């Protein structure tokens, strides 16, 4: 073979379009689009053919400066391209104008122009816009936009697109239209139309500097308008936090935000136009589960944040997406943490990367942050691009501090405003702060290039020395990259360790919190006068995105998780005991397997452990959030990345044990706070308030929510009251737990048809409820999946149906890792299916099979013959067939 694009390839066009003026006319069984676009040649221009983008576009005419052009003699379409031969292309400013027609009524993949229920909407990144007209679709083409839509007034009443709306008129036979002027440059992957019967709520904004009057506007079919409060609360939030840290101020008079049911992403940032999934606009307190509210609050704010970080500052190239992405996650990042005021936004954005983007940076579809080419680029929106990509982002902060970070920060968002930009831009702007605080212009971040060019996860380990009689302590630190498919010789990065040391006997800090940077492959740094022999306490905050081999004892790591001050750390210290017992365990069942030994023994649960868990649990000045942390075991995807050849079966084997040895021990302390921690956690306070969420409360309900879990495995004596019980708490988070924790119980079926009968009447809501039952712990769950199909999903080609289905399912290690291959065949005929209609989502049907490669051989075999099988099959999408030659080893 297919067509790859490289990064180093990048040149400029030989063709400049300055201005778009379009008419996009909407009926019922075509949509008419009329386009004008005024070019010019550019400095770079050879004498070549004009060639567009323009992908399934029927051409009506074509025209340059008023002649209509003629197929054969003056052009060729191709259904993918159309060319201009030069000797017909003009010498300066010219005039292009053409007429397609086009079908977003039929257009399942949600690409390009489409239909959403009754709305129509587009979707253009990153290269859609060819699929509604023709364009050199690529974002160094920026211009200005005039666009104007007509529809059916009655079916359409509201009319959107970029910019200021200049116009509105009524048109005979009943329709209207308006128009819209976007006054800032702009790349076609920011175009966006909206048609609809839509209801809104708006507020006006009043920027903090500049003192313009900006209207805020929210809007969703009419069924759910009750749900679009906390959106809006979450924009203004997002307007003053980018105001507040970043001096940013909004740009434009209105900025509209819209939800969609049938959407591919979570949203998108289309200029003064940001279209969301619905599932990330979208939530009140009765009908929505409580992780709803954090989801929205990251996507609108991640949206809003692009309004500088990929609008007014956009890309070179698509190789740059990792400047837009990871930043604008990284901004999104400081929001959400300043906003909830709770380590769960920091721990949940650490535990996603170290399992899904660490599995991702060890598998064959591993890429720097900045890859080097790509067929389709709607694979790589990856993990990598997006997570990876916001830590390092995030490392400059702490390698700069906030004041020098902010400096930086706006000498990268003034030098390349209205432009296009590339990461060397941004490198260069933290490079200037940085020669600032280090007060030395020979200093420079040329080998912190090496984290947007370098695949692979580092390994960070340590050894430590302590001189009682000196009192003197020394961390000797090394990195290590294992060589990859995109470099054999791997280099040291820029690492900055923040870290701290404890003093064992009172728990309390012994240094200033420092940040030591390694720069080489291995340092050793000393402290003086460090009286007593500390206790680490290393990569606070996760301050670089590395697996920690911390070489600590059981009993350090106790004394961390119970006495340390950083979040993460102490987290990261149980992690490590986990990892350390799951490993044990999980070889001992290994060997016994393998063996076919009759009898054999396990390594108990480290007993001053579960003694420390006890202590932090029943601590009622702790923090319910970081409680839920400390009682479940880590990921499956995480684990992963410590075994080879894994046997799913023996991993499941093994975390049983480990947690009824826990259990055994600890249910009855599960117990008491599952009932002491009632009254606050589902007290009403703020049930009819969509402007306000408490977020502490709500990890009361989460750590509730996990020990009822734990209880209902564990069987606990007449555990099945208290989960009767909570089926009728108000909160959908309950009473879909409460789903959850019946599947170890007779009474599943009951609460499975209880709620869905609470559930069916709001998409969203009933979108939950999939997957609630798609992760049940149910050996049935195969006839389960079944009933799903044949009774609530049936033919829906929504991508939140079928995607809640199907992948928690994926998640079941007993289930889907079946050593038969049922789970495989199973989800490999879905992609397949969905392959059809919406590449996209095929795709990320294929996420449960990335960790191929990692599993016992019996079923990386099954795997693969799965995979070779979906590579097989006619007509199979460039997106998919990209993707499974990516990770079958053959491209
Ligand atoms: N520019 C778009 C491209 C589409 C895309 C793809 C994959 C992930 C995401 C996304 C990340 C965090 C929060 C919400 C959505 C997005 C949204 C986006 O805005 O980045
Ligand atoms: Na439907
Ligand atoms: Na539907
Ligand atoms: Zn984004």
């Amino acid at each position: 073979e297919p067509k790859i694009h490289y990064r180093k390839d990048y040149k400029p066009s030989g063709f400049i379009i300055n201005n778009v003026t379009l008419n996009i006319n909407i009926h019922d069984n075509e949509t008419i689009v009329r386009s004008v676009l005024d070019m010019d040649i550019s400095k770079h221009n050879v004498g070549e053919d004009l060639v567009f983008d323009g992908v399934g576009l029927k051409i009506n005419e074509i025209s340059i400066n008023n002649k209509k052009l003629v197929e054969g003699e003056e052009y060729t379409y191709d259904n993918e391209f159309l060319t201009i031969f030069s000797k017909f292309v003009p010498k300066s400013k010219f005039a292009f104008s053409s007429e397609v027609i086009i079908h977003p009524e039929t257009n399942y993949a949600l690409t390009g122009l489409y239909k959403s229920k009754n709305i129509i909407v587009s979707q253009c990144e990153a290269t859609g816009f060819r699929r509604i007209t023709f364009f050199i679709d690529r974002p160094d083409m920026m211009a200005k936009y005039d666009v104007t839509v007509t529809a059916d007034k009655e079916k359409y009443p509201v009319l959107l697109s970029n910019g200021d709306k200049v116009n509105e008129f009524e048109i005979p036979g009943g329709r209207h239209g308006a128009r819209f002027n976007d006054p800032h440059l702009k790349p076609c992957y920011l175009f966006a139309v909206v048609a609809g019967d839509l209801k809104h709520l708006s507020a006006t904004y009043i920027t903090k500097y500049t003192k313009k009057k900006v209207e805020l506007y929210v809007f969703s079919e009419e069924k759910y308008v009750s749900k679009l409060q906390w959106a809006l609360e979450c924009l203004k939030k997002s307007m003053a936090f980018d105001e507040d840290y970043f001096g940013l101020e909004y740009d434009l008079s209105r900025l509209n935000l819209v939800a969609v049911s049938d959407f591919n992403v979570g949203a998108m940032e289309n200029k003064g136009l940001n279209i969301f999934n619905a599932n990330s606009l979208l939530a009140s307190k009765k009908n929505s589960i409580d992780f709803s509210y954090a989801r929205i609050l990251t996507v609108v704010g991640h949206e809003y944040f692009h309004n500088y970080t990929g609008n007014r500052v956009t890309l070179r190239d698509w190789f740059q997406l990792t400047l837009k992405e990871g930043l604008t996650v990284h901004r999104e990042n400081l929001f959400s943490e300043e906003m909830t005021k709770t380590v769960t936004t920091r721990l949940s954005h650490v535990d996603l990367l170290r399992s899904v983007q660490f599995l991702e940076d060890s598998s064959p579809l591993s890429h720097p942050i900045r890859p080097e080419s790509y067929v389709s680029m709607e694979n790589f929106y990856t993990t990598t691009v997006y997570d990876k990509g916001s830590e390092v982002m995030r490392m400059y902060l702490t390698i700069l501090g906030e004041e020098y970070y902010k400096k930086g920060f706006d000498i990268y968002i003034k030098k390349n405003d209205g432009n296009t930009a590339t990461c060397e831009d941004f490198n260069y702007a933290m490079e200037q702060a940085y020669k600032m605080k280090k007060a030395d212009n020979s200093a420079n971040l040329n080998q912190y290039l090496l984290w947007f060019s370098q695949s692979g996860t580092p390994h960070v380990s340590f050894k430590y020395n302590y001189d009682a009689e000196k009192k003197q302590y020394s961390i000797h630190v090394n990195q290590y990259t294992k060589p990859d498919e995109n470099q054999k010789e791997k280099k040291p990065l820029f690492i900055p360790i923040s870290v701290g040391l404890i003093n064992p006997e009172n728990g309390k800090e012994m240094i200033s919190q420092t940040t030591l940077e390694l720069t080489k492959e291995s340092d050793t740094f000393v402290f003086n006068n460090i009286a007593v022999k500390p206790i680490p306490s290393l990569f606070r905050g996760f301050s670089a995105p590395v697996y920690i081999e911390d070489n600590l004892t059981d009993e350090e790591r106790i004394l961390l998780l119970k006495y340390d001050s950083d979040a993460f750390v102490r987290y990261n210290s149980c992690t490590n005991i986990y990892m350390k017992q799951i490993l044990m365990n999980y070889n001992e069942f290994l060997k016994a397997k393998n063996e076919k030994l009759e009898s054999f023994n396990l390594t108990p649960v480290n007993a001053q452990f579960i003694d420390a868990i006890k202590y932090l649990l029943e601590d009622p000045h702790a923090d319910a959030g970081f409680k839920s942390y400390i009682v479940s075991l880590p990921q499956d995807r995480y684990i992963i990345n410590f075994v080879s050849n894994l046997d799913t079966d023996v991993l499941a084997d093994t975390k049983e044990y480990i947690y009824k040895q826990i259990g055994d021990k600890l249910n009855d302390v599960y117990y008491k706070m599952f009932k002491s921690l009632e009254a606050k956690a589902d007290d009403l306070t703020y049930f009819n308030d969509e402007s306000h969420v408490d977020f502490d409360q709500m990890n009361m309900r989460t750590l509730r929510n996990t020990l009822l879990s734990l209880l209902s495995k564990a069987q606990y004596p007449n555990i099945l009251n208290e989960i009767i019980e909570h089926s009728k708490s108000p909160y959908p988070s309950n009473w879909l737990t409460s789903l959850s924790v019946s599947a170890y119980f007779d009474k599943y079926f009951e609460l499975y048809d209880k709620t869905y009968k609470l559930s069916k009447d709001d998409e969203l809501l009933l979108q939950e409820w999939l997957k609630t039952v798609s992760r049940s712990d149910r050996k049935d769950i195969y006839e389960i999946l079944k009933k799903l199909e044949n009774e609530v999903l049936k033919d829906s080609k929504n991508p939140n149906d079928i995607r809640a289905v199907y992948l928690p399912f994926t998640n079941n290690l007993r289930r889907f890792h079946d050593i038969s291959g049922k789970g495989y065949k199973l989800i490999a005929e879905v992609i397949t299916k969905t392959d059809k209609f919406n590449p996209m989502v095929a795709t990320q049907l294929c996420e449960p099979f990335k960790l191929w490669n990692k599993l016992d051989t019996k079923r990386q075999e099954l795997m693969l013959n799965e995979m070779n099988t979906m590579l097989q099959e006619p007509n199979i999408s460039n997106n998919l067939k990209e993707y499974l030659l990516r990770l079958t080893n053959k491209l």
